[PDB]
């Protein structure tokens, strides 16, 4: 049976994280714990990040100093608000478990959230402006995700070194699923005072980002949600090439079934006014449908050629991507 502190560090997972406990917990063998650790300290990380009762100023050294945290064995937080805090309170047995982890992933691990800690004080005074500042962004808290799990993968020896190798691909993984919930989100984000959209982008149709929530403005919002999705899609591409190198099966469907269920998301999304009124997510039951199938990469290529296929025959006769939506589906199609 396993020690406390580590059964403690799986309690956690499953009460904070519904996207990835099962994948996660299905890894084989050294995998298993080195994600679950690197999970949860990225996962305290951003309580912190998240919180708006923290002043930016007190904010920043938390963030650049959060990897030291893991060797400081006392080391805990207890002014967070959020939901999730336990994971901060607790932060000791988090980092006990990441200190029995082998160095090799240790490394990694610590590596990663100095960097993400880095990246998120920066946008602690600016939102998003430009489309290169929206991957700049998806990189502090997205991209580096899939490079700290690649370079876990490789590792482990599951994955060959080209995996940890491949820091372009591993960023592309990260930056599709993280665009993906941002664009999702839209108003829940909204709604807590957020704004992750491009300024560039949407300043192009309204005069401010919460104008998209307001109904008489709904054509322009589904315009700049058009262009958005097809920024997205243009990760794809790398993602069939990350997912085409994979070895394991555990690491296989850990890293397929969020891209596919992402993609799914974004067909629902594409030309949908719903997204301005709530929360767009595709049905339970073709959830698990998918989840069954997305096992081997052909199947895979299946999924995201049909949903393809759907935005394609979607895309109105006058939307200004229009022409993009073609061209980076196409591409996709071609591969
Ligand atoms: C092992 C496995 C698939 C995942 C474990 C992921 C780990 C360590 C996360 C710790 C930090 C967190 C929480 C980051 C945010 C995810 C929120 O989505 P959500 O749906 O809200 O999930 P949940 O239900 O937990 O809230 C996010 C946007 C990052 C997405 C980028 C990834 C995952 C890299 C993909 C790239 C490759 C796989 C190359
Ligand atoms: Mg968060
Ligand atoms: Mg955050």
């Amino acid at each position: 049976s396993l020690s406390s502190s580590l059964k403690t560090c799986y309690k956690y997972l499953n009460q904070t994280s519904r996207s990835f406990a099962a994948v996660i917990q299905a890894l084989d063998g050294e995998m298993r714990n080195a994600v679950c650790i690197f999970y949860l300290v990225l996962r305290a990380l951003d309580t912190l990040e998240d919180d708006m009762t923290i002043s930016v100023e007190k904010k920043v050294p938390l963030l650049h100093n959060f990897h030291s945290f893991l060797y400081q064995p006392d080391w805990r937080f207890m002014e967070s608000k959020e939901k999730d805090r336990q994971v901060l309170e607790d932060f000791p047995t988090i980092s006990l478990e990441f200190r029995n982890l082998a160095e090799k992933y240790q490394t990694v691990i610590a590596d990663i959230c100095r960097r993400m800690g880095i990246g998120m004080a920066e946008f602690l005074d600016k939102h998003v402006t430009s489309e290169q500042e929206w991957d700049k962004y998806c990189h502090y808290v997205a991209g580096l995700v899939g490079i700290g799990l690649s370079r876990l993968f490789s590792a482990s020896e599951f994955e060959d070194p080209l995996v940890g190798e491949d820091t372009e691909r591993a960023n592309s993984m990260g930056l599709f699923l993280q665009k993906t919930n941002i664009i999702r989100d839209y108003l829940e984000d909204q709604q807590g005072g957020r704004e992750f959209w491009p300024q560039e982008v949407w300043s192009r149709y309204v005069k401010k980002l919460g104008d998209f929530a307001k109904p008489e403005n709904i054509d322009l919002a589904v315009q700049c949600l058009n262009e958005l999705i097809t920024n997205a899609l243009h990760h794809i591409p790398d993602v069939i090439t990350y997912l085409s190198r994979l070895r394991n099966q555990s690491v296989f469907n850990a890293c397929a079934i969020p891209q596919v269920m992402a993609i799914a998301t974004l067909a629902a999304c594409y030309n949908n006014q719903q997204v301005f009124k709530g929360a767009v997510k595709i049905r339970k039951g073709q959830a698990v449908t998918l989840m069954m199938d997305a096992t081997n990469m052909p199947a895979v290529k299946a999924i995201i050629y049909q949903y393809m296929e759907e935005i394609y025959h979607r895309i109105p006769d006058s939307d200004p991507s229009s022409s993009k939506t073609r061209q980076i589906i196409s591409t996709i199609r071609t591969q």
